[PDB]
C-alpha cells in the first residue's frame, strides 16, 4: 500500500 498508520493512536488511513 501507499498509506502509513499512527503512532500515537494506532490506526492506518487510506490517503
Amino acid at each position: 500500500p501507499i498509506i502509513y498508520c499512527n503512532r500515537r493512536t494506532g490506526k492506518c488511513q487510506r490517503m
